[PDB]
């Protein structure tokens, strides 16, 4: 393990724009205003000439504007500790929204990539643990994304978390919802509902109005914001049933 | 009557390969020999400066011979009507190939595309419905993909299929799969599972054993294969559960 930096970056990022441009989510999400060169004038300004642990929370504002979409009412999805649970059901935009749909997750998404000062400007052979730099430079790129979904959603929304984690409580405020999402909805967010995950033949942790959920409640309430939480609601157990059929919570009568 | 095509055809199509070659089914699908650039030429080649309609099933070999990656062994997937349950099944490479895994199929996937034969050799404002075209220039493509596709499987191979459709049988000759999938099928294929879906709340309409099941399961016989079938397999059915929790199929105990 040394931090492989993705191959051909920009033509990567070019592509994966180009592409979305034309052919994705074209009636789930509008398109931006810039076009995809621009956008990467934007995102190489951000890390490039400079170290790789320099950067902050500000670093990639200017492509988080250019990039930004209007995000639709009622439908943005935020998950803890979930993912592949959390992007099946969601559904490839079509029953809810992540941040890995909207332009800038989708370009970026598992992307590898870091500064430096010598020409090119941009280190393409190695790259630092993150665990190395200050927390702002780290956390500069996805952070800002988070902040920037967060800030731009409507309506209900929606947060899935995993309540089996005997070591990860369901909802913390040290996690990226919890640093920079919950913090940064507006008062044009009205409710969130709270999905709890609890994985098939493991044991419940994190129920629902206990612990770090109540927690949870506590602050959406602060916010003025409506709550309201489930526990494994049918639709989402199926999904799970899929990969464990001769599960127990799965017995059809 | 007529259909518009994808804006952009090139930029879409490079876009395209190089965030599959560099970014897409890595520990599951190898790489090709081309550079881009020469998977764009032999594909161009085959449309371009034609009538829209004067289009083979040989027109596309090149790009075809050129764009053809091996496939594992067992995970190769076929499929009749059943696209988005497939899909989802599938799951992405995980479970199983599609043929829109493959590169050709990913970079192709939904976009529309004609030749002229003035500059500059396509169509940019309007193009040829469904049944417009010939039968071999309707399916010059995806019907030569189809061929390269099978042509490469090796061990099981599956096959997934409308149980529920009245208009059309599960199995048919004149079908992508049976023109093209099935008669091309090497010595390398041992056995072909098919998986029947029924529609939920929906009236069965062929059955393993029966009708052009039965039909099929002899020609695979034929040509030497081991033969297997199931209706709605568990592990299916729980996907097709999750859009229709409601449905009388899964109730559970
Ligand atoms: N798509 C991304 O690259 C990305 C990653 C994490 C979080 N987010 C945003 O924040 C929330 C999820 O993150 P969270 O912290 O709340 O829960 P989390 O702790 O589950 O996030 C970690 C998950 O994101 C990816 N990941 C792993 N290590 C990471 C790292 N250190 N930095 C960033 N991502 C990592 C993995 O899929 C991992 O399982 C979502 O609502 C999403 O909007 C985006
Ligand atoms: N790649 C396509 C494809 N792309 C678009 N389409 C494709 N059909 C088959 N294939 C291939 O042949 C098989 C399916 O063919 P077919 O049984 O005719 O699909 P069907 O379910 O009969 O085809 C459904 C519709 O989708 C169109 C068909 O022209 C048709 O308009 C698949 O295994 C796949 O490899």
């Amino acid at each position: 393990a040394a931090i492989v930096p993705t191959r051909e970056l920009e033509n990567v990022f070019l592509g994966r724009c180009k592409d979305y441009e034309i052919t994705r989510y074209l009636d789930i999400l509008p398109r931006v205003r810039s076009d995809c060169s621009a956008l990467w004038k934007d995102f190489f300004k951000a890390f490039s000439f400079k170290n790789p642990c320099d950067l902050d929370l500000g670093s990639y504002k200017d492509f988080f504007t250019s990039a930004q979409q209007q995000l639709p009412k009622n439908k943005v999805m935020f998950w803890s500790g979930v993912y592949d649970e959390a992007h099946d059901y969601a559904n490839t935009g079509r029953k809810y929204i992540t941040l890995e749909d909207t332009l800038p997750g989708y370009m970026l998404n598992s992307l590898v990539w870091c500064g430096q000062r010598a020409n090119p400007g941009f280190n393409e052979k190695v790259c630092p643990d993150f665990k190395t730099c200050p927390v702002q430079a780290r956390e500069s790129f996805w952070g800002m994304a988070s902040s920037s979904y967060a800030h731009s959603a409507e309506g209900e929304v929606t947060y899935m978390v995993d309540g089996s984690n005997p070591k990860v409580p369901a909802y913390r405020p040290d996690s990226f919802f919890g640093k920079y999402e919950l913090p940064n909805l507006t008062n044009k967010v009205t409710r969130v509902k709270v999905i709890v995950l609890h994985r098939l033949g493991e044991k419940i942790i994190e129920k629902c109005g206990a612990g770090s959920l109540l927690d949870l409640e506590k602050l959406v309430k602060a916010k003025h914001f409506a709550f309201d939480c489930v526990e494994n609601p049918r639709a989402v157990l199926f999904l799970l049933c899929s990969d464990n059929p001769n599960a127990r919570e799965c017995r059809l009568a």
